């Protein structure tokens, strides 16, 4: 009943709020203050649909849940090639029930001071093997959920899980204030860029209140893999205001006023998608379980790794309190990891690859019919909440004709 | 916020019962009294796993809990071809979560009692096509959850959902007091008989205490279509026995003193899978909406036709709660139906309709595999609780073999 979990991060201190609440004893190494949290870069766009606001609402972690801006609906548009500055897509539709998107700025630290107010032993240190070896001899149970921390490299990679070994796209985040703020609804306004990339924009809340975070992806070596030579945090929102300009002008008339949320309101880098295998095993032959993104890493082209983190807790915790006094042994652990793979992340996982990689003709077609044909712009974008849903019809193109028809006789 | 449901059943109950919780108004159809469901013929061998339970129990609907045995564990014994009486299969593997079977005799009629004490308006009628026209006029949506029954046959038949036109196995049940229990844990004590079809036996509760039931499924034309010429309890019994004894009798060694649970504790009937289409248009042009086995309808060889129920039910209250005073129109249900077809039940058909046809030499090849290597054990039993789990590695032999390994590697 003693468990301990290094990395402080959503899956992390998710899991272990929810096993301090059953009773447990956790241990939790962080390598950073909660402060230094709160005033550092940001790390994530955390856009998380109602599925996964539903398991931190059924914890009693959705501290934010008022003072946050809600997500009503997704948008999309594709710039129109022969009208210049208009689209030749652009439809929405709403969201079943509100997503939200509450910095990790703000989360992680507060529940970090949860998780010691409510009897967690937080240890500060950044923690190597040493630190696994000792929580293995001391505790029944030692998860990795490091994120994307150099200690997740301990897991082998699974090739077979894992099309990709290289970035899929540049990626840069741009938080700000002054955004003109969408009507009648708000949305997830995506804009894809064929060839180019994909730029997405959002109401959410950060340190210094309600903003809109700006989600940038280019295509490596395009014009949208453009944050190399960005060295201030003026340059980079000259950078983002640009992008606009030149491929959105119509999300650039709603940003005549922004300025940065504060200087380390921005981020920009890229990362391969990865997965890993779950069970990891030390020099001294003992064995750790890795949670989100350590054994499933995604682009965040989709906007699903905090929902992946949020559902995979979830999982890790009913399985943890499934087994009782039972051994967590090796099997217990790959049994846990494949639950959240075949039942979920794998499907997840796959959608998102696919998106990364060019648009096949059926695909346009689908985004194009959906602006025609609203039940399937719905399913669209209540997709984002469980991504199941979109198979088989997303990926081949006789389903994806069935799919339309059935959408188009109840329109 | 009138919601009017056409057929008493699990599905059509659990709905109902958790509308009312949330303030909506309820009338419902039943076509026959509580106590002639109770005192009537068994319908099901109802064995709900951990998932299903749950949400019961989060409704306030596992009334039975505490009296209904618990079923630990899921078993596989195959005959073997070359020792008389033996078997070349025999393997068990704990559920992480307990599963029960209560008696859809007892269950529904109590749910039928507490939706009127709840202020449900129960209406007894044979209802059809003019009970649909005149719920369609006084209720903002009318559902059809009349399972196997004939007005079922109202919603356009799904060609493409349904590979099946004609049933595949010949279906049998037998309640009985006295068999032995199964120790040291109890279990779904599945018998694979190949080329002639399958027994199973776990514990239950009736309406004279625990029991087991047997469940006999055969091959058309085959050893195990042997009912048409039953015409009594007794003799029911005695073709129960006589399978046992001819093709498993290491259960017969259970079975020396069971008797039926009742005179209507038995069944014997078949039926070929079918899924259709979730909105039916009435004369009048208004439009239903399908529930459960109206829809989505699987042969019982998986055991998942309540456990759908459930967690269909599930979907359609969590989407009726979230569209508030929106249109309860014609795209709505359709994608009601969707989430629950592409999100879920479609993975649970696949596997059942191809668990229906003669297994190829990768599924023996598990089947053989999980007896020597227990965390594959365990991943076919914990599929029970969600066939999401078996893709991709149940249905392709490579995809399999690469299973196996990752299941050795951490036994
Ligand atoms: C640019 C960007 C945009 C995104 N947008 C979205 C979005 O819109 N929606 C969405 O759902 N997801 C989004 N994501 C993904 C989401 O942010 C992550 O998937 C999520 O944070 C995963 O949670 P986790 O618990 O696995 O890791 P994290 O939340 O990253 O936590 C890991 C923690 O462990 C710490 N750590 C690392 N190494 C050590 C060590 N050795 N010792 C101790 N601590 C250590 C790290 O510092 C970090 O604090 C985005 C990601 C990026 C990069
Ligand atoms: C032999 C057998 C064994 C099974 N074993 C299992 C098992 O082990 N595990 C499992 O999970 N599932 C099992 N099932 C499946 C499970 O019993 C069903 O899938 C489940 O009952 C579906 O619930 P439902 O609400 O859709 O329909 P039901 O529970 O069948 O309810 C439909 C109700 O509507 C009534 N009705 C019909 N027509 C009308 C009308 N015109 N007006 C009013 N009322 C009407 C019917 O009389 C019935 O009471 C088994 C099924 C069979 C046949
Ligand atoms: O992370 S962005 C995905 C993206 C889109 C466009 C340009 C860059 C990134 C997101 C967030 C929530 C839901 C959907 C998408
Ligand atoms: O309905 S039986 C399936 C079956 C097996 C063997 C012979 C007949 C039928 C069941 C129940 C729960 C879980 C698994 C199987
Ligand atoms: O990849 S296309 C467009 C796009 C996707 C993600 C972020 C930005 C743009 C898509 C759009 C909606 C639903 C599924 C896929
Ligand atoms: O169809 S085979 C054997 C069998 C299945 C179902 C009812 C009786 C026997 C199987 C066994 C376990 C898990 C998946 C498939």
């Amino acid at each position: 009943k003693r468990i301990a979990i290094v990395g402080a991060g959503q899956s992390g201190l998710q899991l272990g709020l929810g096993l301090l609440a059953a009773g447990y004893e956790v241990t939790m190494f962080s390598n950073r203050t909660g402060e230094d949290i709160r005033r550092g870069k940001v790390m994530s766009s955390q856009c998380m649909f109602d599925t996964s606001l539903q398991i931190e609402r059924d914890l009693g972690l959705d501290h934010w849940a008022s003072d946050c801006p809600t997500v009503d609906g997704i948008g999309l548009a594709v710039p129109h090639p022969e009208q210049k500055g208009a689209k030749v897509i652009d439809w929405a539709a709403r969201l079943n029930a509100s997503a939200q998107s509450v910095d990790q700025r703000l989360k992680i630290p507060a529940w970090m001071d949860e998780f010691q107010k409510k009897g967690g032993e937080l240890v500060f240190k950044d923690a190597g093997i040493d630190e696994l070896e000792a929580c293995t001899q001391s505790h029944d149970l030692t998860l990795v959920a490091s994120g994307k921390g150099e200690i997740s490299k301990l897991f082998e990679r699974d090739a077979h899980k894992s099309p990709y070994d290289k970035p899929q796209r540049a990626l840069a985040l741009t938080y700000v204030k002054g955004m003109a703020p969408r009507e009648p609804f708000s949305a997830v306004c995506m804009n894809l860029i064929p060839g180019v990339g994909e730029y997405a924009v959002f109401p959410a809340l950060t340190t210094t209140g309600p903003c809109e975070i700006m989600v940038f992806e280019g295509v490596p070596g395009g014009p949208m893999d453009c944050w190399a030579d960005v060295k201030t945090p003026e340059e980079h929102l000259a950078r983002s205001k640009w992008i606009l300009d030149t491929f959105t002008p119509w999300e650039a008339e709603r940003c005549k006023d922004i300025e940065l949320t504060d200087d380390n309101g921005i981020l920009a880098g890229r990362f391969a998608p990865t997965v890993r295998k779950p069970v990891a095993t030390l020099p001294s032959g003992r064995k750790v379980l890795g949670l989100a993104d350590v054994v499933v890493l995604n682009d965040p082209i989709t906007g699903q790794g905090s929902n992946n983190a949020a559902k995979c807790a979830d999982t890790y915790l009913k399985s943890i309190l499934a087994r009782g006094d039972g051994a967590a042994d090796a099997a217990w652990m790959q049994q846990t990891f494949d639950r959240y793979w075949f039942g979920y992340a794998q499907w997840v996982t796959q959608w998102t690859n696919m998106l990364l990689a060019p648009p096949p003709p059926h695909v346009l077609n689908l985004l194009g019919s959906a602006g025609a044909v609203p039940p399937l712009a719905s399913a669209f974008a209540n997709g984002f909440d469980d991504p199941r849903t979109f198979f088989p019809w997303f990926a081949d193109a006789a389903e994806s004709e069935r799919y339309i028809a059935t959408c188009a006789a109840v329109a």
